[PDB]
């Protein structure tokens, strides 16, 4: 397990992502927002404040790939789950390839780019595995994608109160 105190290996709390690239299915632009909004209520959580790619380098930085690309999960093809991500410092920092065999759909999900950012993201600084209901770690995309106050893991929030350093 990743995470705490005083956050994982950033000394800042005002952090970023980048859509490398970003498939253009749901389009481009609505796999932003996939990923954009689970940032957002992050956010809401941790004393961090993420968004898209300030400048330089990120926190977890995204490229989508995984047409059959071999690297953690499965390349599965337009449904299933998709990201074949691995943690914040192993990887490009926080690095996660989402199916761009999909053709991202939120279809309830199908697949949506959203829960690959989810996973991800939460992967990477340390809001990684567990097993609850509406937490980035219940299970399989069929998720509580309501970006508002998405409410993130309980256990894995028990992490993102380190984020939450100051
Ligand atoms: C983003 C979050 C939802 C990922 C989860 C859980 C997780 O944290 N794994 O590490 C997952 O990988 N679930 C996969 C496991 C594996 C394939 C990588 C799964 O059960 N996928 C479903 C996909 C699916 C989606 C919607 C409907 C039906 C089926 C499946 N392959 O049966
Ligand atoms: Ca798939
Ligand atoms: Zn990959
Ligand atoms: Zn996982």
């Amino acid at each position: 397990f990743r995470t705490f105190p005083g956050i994982p290996k950033w000394r800042k709390t005002h952090l970023t992502y980048r859509i490398v690239n970003y498939t253009p299915d749901l389009p481009k632009d609505a796999v932003d927002s996939a990923v954009e909004k689970a940032l957002k209520v992050w956010e809401e959580v941790t004393p961090l404040t993420f968004s898209r790619l300030y400048e330089g380098e990120a926190d977890i930085m995204i490229s989508f790939a995984v047409r059959e690309h071999g690297d953690f999960y499965p390349f599965d093809g337009p449904g299933n789950v998709l990201a074949h991500a691995y943690a914040p410092g192993p990887g490009i920092n926080g690095d996660a390839h989402f199916d761009d065999d999909e053709q991202w759909t939120k279809d309830t999900t199908g697949t949506n780019l959203f829960l690959v950012a989810a996973h991800e993201i939460g992967h990477s600084l340390g809001l990684f595995h567990s097993a609850n209901t509406e937490a980035l770690m219940y299970p399989l995309y069929h998720s509580l994608t309501d970006l508002t106050r998405f409410r993130l893991s309980q256990d894995d929030i028990n992490g993102i109160q380190s984020l939450y350093g100051p």
